[PDB]
């Protein structure tokens, strides 16, 4: 039985867009805080909150304040169900007879 | 811009089981459009979709368009998972 469709949708939309993908390209090198995530963007902070807590919401990090700083961690889950999506059609187009 | 696309493409559970029908071999929109109860015109906007951001070629003779899945969105996907994968085990 395929995954429920609802629970892709958002993992794949989070990936759809380039900031996002940065974010995570850093968080796979360890944890950071948001002022640290933001620096290479040239977006006001309340855009790029939207990007964090897209990619939160979506499962992709998990984020914590405390005080005026907020820390990020990638999440593995979602990398998971990422390549269990791509390998079973994978497996569909191997397996052709 | 190209993963952009390619991942927009997926975002969509309408795409995702089109290009699972496609991994099994090639098919007609017509034959591809059965399984939805989608007005054929909401459903070509999805065929649309997934030509234009890569993920599938179309080719029309007669009264008739044939899709295909192409490798290269599969490998681009691919290829990202293994450059992050790589960014873990660095130290
Ligand atoms: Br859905
Ligand atoms: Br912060
Ligand atoms: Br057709």
């Amino acid at each position: 039985m395929a995954q429920y469709p609802e629970q892709l949708n958002g993992i794949f939309q989070a990936l759809a867009d380039p900031t996002r993908r940065a974010v995570l390209g850093r968080l796979s090198r360890g944890p950071a805080t948001v002022s640290e995530l933001a620096k290479p963007f040239d977006m006001a902070l309340p855009s790029f909150m939207k990007h964090i807590h897209f990619l939160e919401d979506s499962g992709w990090i998990r984020t914590h304040k405390q005080g005026r700083v907020r820390t990020c961690a990638i999440e593995k889950e979602p990398f998971t169900a990422v390549e269990a999506w791509l390998a079973e059609q994978q497996e569909l187009w191997e397996s052709r007879t």
